[PDB]
């Protein structure tokens, strides 16, 4: 499941909305394709988690990139831990539930 960086390319983040190019089922063609991260990536007191929702609201410096050590797709932000004012570095790998299924950016 997932992994959608395999086969997707020029990912991208605004805000909360990941986009890339995705390929169909044909492995070639390509089709623009956005997903809006928000709908099941949380803030845990401080951590991205997967199945939560909203982790924009309280998460700051928001942003796309590839793990230094692993190269591993993530959403990166310092998030507001549970006791609000406390904030720490998180990341979350995207490639863990984003698919490409034939072109579409899905949760998996």
């Amino acid at each position: 499941t997932g992994q959608f960086s395999k086969t997707c390319e020029d990912i991208t983040l605004d805000g909360s909305t990941l986009s890339a190019f995705c390929q169909k089922a044909d492995g070639y063609t390509l089709n623009e394709t956005s997903i809006n991260l928000d709908e099941e990536i949380g803030n845990l007191d401080g951590t991205l988690s997967w199945g939560d929702h909203n982790f924009s609201l309280t998460c700051d410096s928001i942003g796309l990139a590839q793990s230094l050590f692993t190269r591993t797709y993530v959403l990166a932000a310092e998030c507001e831990r549970r006791d609000g004012y406390t904030y720490i570095p998180t990341e979350i790998e995207l490639d863990e539930h984003i698919a490409n299924i034939d072109g579409t950016l899905t949760y998996e």
